[PDB]
């Protein structure tokens, strides 16, 4: 009967992992959206810093539970509607692989990733030199030995995991694409994912319009 | 029977986050220990390069379960050695908190801290002006609205989220030191980290090595 509340702009990434995990685990008509728009700066109400003293989305609000890191929130949902489902957790070394490829994500490749894009979305960079991009292409790397060992980021099967991976892929993507030639298993993986049918909806409307943003920054 | 392996060099932050919960877990002869001395770059090594392409420690090795992140390592033995006792993640609102908190250690306060100690470290930074300092002292006021709405950063008892976020602390506040005038709660909170009986040997010595470090590129 309690639903949980995401608050959320589908610009970001990692909203966008949220977005994308929700509708895997079949579950848009359980959670309950807030619009929280960045470039309106609807972040910075007293309202959503009293939420979240990090004025970031996505936050999740569930009874008196908050939650204020798109991964975290990612686990937490499958934890509550995916315990019996293909998105499952309840193997603990199974929650830990994808745990750990949620870990990458946060802290390696939605760092390097956002680094370039708030520089650009801010005109703090001009033009990207190699040196931006090369961090990203060290995450590039990592991935490409992760789906070389496994089909999909954390184990042969799709996980939650997968999907703040892709947000962000699909995004620095379009400042530093992916080569065949250097990542082909992580742009096959990538194609892949985008043919998921909540693909389009969960991540792309998100995407060009950040691609919007971005044509008008440059 | 299987024993995890621990990959480490206690000069790391997120290794002592993890060597801080294996002595509250009170399973240190549970989890064997492989040195992995950054400073003599034994990391690079191409043995530790194929166990994690992150070629970063800490890494947990368990059967064939092979974890690049601290967070994730701490999280997984809570789940294996914890699951009955007072740092139990069971409760999956529990858990939500706990794995929020160290989110927040790994994409903020570690992301931050990291950033000045290895420009220090590597000597890109000589003067640490203001603006070097700003984002942790954001990470602090964050920080210090957590630990006035719970008594440790999670909830109101101590959780394993609280030993990565202290690791931090104790490393970075070397650069950026706490005021109790302005962080009383995080302060407070601190010294009583500080008191805890595996403190001195889980993360201080680690501590005084990044120190002699500091001083001797200072
Ligand atoms: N580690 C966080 C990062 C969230 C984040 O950085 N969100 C950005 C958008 S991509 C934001 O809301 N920025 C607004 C601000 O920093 O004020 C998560 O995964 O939720
Ligand atoms: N998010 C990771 C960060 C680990 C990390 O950055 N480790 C550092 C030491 S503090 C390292 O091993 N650096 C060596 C390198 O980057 O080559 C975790 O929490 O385990
Ligand atoms: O920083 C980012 C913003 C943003 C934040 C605040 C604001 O006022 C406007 C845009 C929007 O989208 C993003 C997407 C990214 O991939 C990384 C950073 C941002
Ligand atoms: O980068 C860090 C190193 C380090 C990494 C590689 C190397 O060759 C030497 C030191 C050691 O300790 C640290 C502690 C920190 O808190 C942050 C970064 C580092
Ligand atoms: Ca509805
Ligand atoms: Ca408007
Ligand atoms: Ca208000
Ligand atoms: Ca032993
Ligand atoms: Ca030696
Ligand atoms: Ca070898």
């Amino acid at each position: 009967m309690s639903k949980p509340v995401l608050y959320y702009d589908d610009i970001s990434p990692p909203v966008r992992g949220v977005l994308l995990t929700v509708a895997a685990l079949g579950i848009k008509d359980q959670v309950e959206l807030k619009l929280v728009r960045l470039f309106e700066r609807e972040h910075l109400l007293e309202d959503f810093v009293k939420l979240n003293p990090l004025h970031a989305v996505p936050v999740l609000k569930h009874d008196d539970l908050v939650l204020t890191d798109s991964h975290a929130i990612i686990m937490y949902l499958c934890d509550i509607f995916g315990q019996d489902g293909d998105f499952s957790l309840k193997d603990p070394k199974q929650r830990a692989r994808v745990h750990n490829r949620l870990c990458f994500n946060n802290a390696v490749l939605f760092q390097r990733e956002s680094i370039v894009m708030r520089g650009l979305i801010n005109r703090s960079i001009v033009t990207l030199e190699d040196h931006h991009l090369k961090p990203v292409q060290e995450a590039y790397d990592c991935l490409e030995v992760y789906l070389t060992n496994s089909k999909f980021v954390a184990c042969d099967q799709l996980t939650v995991a997968d999907f703040p991976i892709v947000a962000c892929m699909s995004t620095v993507g379009m400042v530093c694409p992916l080569s065949t030639s250097r990542w082909p298993k992580t742009a096959a993986w990538f194609e892949t994912m985008k043919q998921l049918p909540y693909y389009q909806q969960a991540n792309q409307v998100g995407v060009d319009k950040l691609k919007e943003r971005l044509h008008a920054v440059m």
